[PDB]
């Protein structure tokens, strides 16, 4: 399918190159240039016409990396906003507007621990797992028995309704991802964990066959994208699993914002109750 909203950097709303633009690249003498060198030449060739059979949009000013086009993920944008003179409503993005956003820069323990402690702490320079904190995310969605759209903490795959204490199944919605906290994680029971025929010495690949929370996979790494953050599987400890916002976003106050479809209003007017 055609991706017709992009950032000014030629890059889709999940943060990734288009493979349109990737082969538009490719076919004149561009695949390895510098991001500067490449948005230069597609300005060159009519820009978001570039591609001649359909139309791009630029919807989201981002600031990313120099890296190659085809090289550009999530990882790679320092900032993301609605793009100046894109005046239409912005479409989900995979970071809310106005934000500033944070990589996890992969740790080395000079002596690996062994199990949890040694995966958790590439990660972060943590003593024990309690030195975590748990996030709280939330969504803005219906509750299906009484019917009201409100705020609704949730995991990835449950939420509870405050109007009547209901778990509702997550759908699609606006979701926050709260305050970022030091040690940031998001913890989940897991059932290859509680399983008697796998347990809690599974492999990687166990978790995510019995988790029921869908990744997606590209050059051999796994990701979720949920709330403004990028999340991804660490490992289990006690019978839950850990993942961590591998990237997240600052709207102020270390909040990670509003993402979603139709949510620019949202985001902005959060933003107002963080302080006084
Ligand atoms: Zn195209
Ligand atoms: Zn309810
Ligand atoms: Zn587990």
């Amino acid at each position: 399918a055609v991706t017709r909203y992009v950032d000014n950097n030629f890059c889709g709303p999940d943060g990734y190159p288009l493979d349109c633009i990737k082969d538009f690249l490719a076919r004149a003498g561009k695949s390895m240039c510098t991001l500067s060198e490449q948005l230069d030449y597609i300005e060159s060739k009519r820009g978001v016409y570039c591609c001649r059979d359909h139309d791009h949009e630029i919807a989201w000013f981002t600031e990313r990396s120099d890296k190659s086009y085809e090289h550009q993920t999530p990882f790679e944008i320092k900032s993301a906003k609605k793009f100046d003179t894109f005046k239409g409503e912005c479409p989900k993005f995979v970071f809310p507007l106005n934000s500033k956003v944070k990589v996890i820069q992969p740790r080395v323990e000079k002596k690996k621990t062994e199990g949890f402690m040694g995966r958790i702490r590439s990660v972060y320079p943590v003593a024990s797992p309690q030195e975590c904190n748990n996030m709280h995310l939330s969504t803005l969605m219906k509750c299906n028995h009484c019917d009201e759209v409100s705020w609704q903490t949730c995991d990835f795959l449950k939420a509870t309704c405050e109007h009547c204490g209901t778990e509702n199944l997550v759908i699609e919605g606006p979701t926050t991802c709260g305050y970022l906290p030091t040690n940031a994680v998001v913890k989940m029971p897991c059932p290859a964990c509680q399983d008697p025929e796998i347990g809690p010495e599974h492999s990687v690949a166990d978790y995510h066959n019995h988790s029921n929370i869908e990744t997606r996979l590209r050059k051999g790494g796994r990701t979720r994208c949920f709330g403004g953050c990028v999340f991804a599987y660490v490992g289990c400890y006690n019978k839950r699993a850990y993942w961590v916002p591998r990237a997240s976003a600052d709207i102020g106050s270390g909040h990670t914002g509003i993402t979603g479809d139709n949510v620019e209003t949202l985001n902005e007017d959060l933003l107002e109750i963080l302080s006084r």
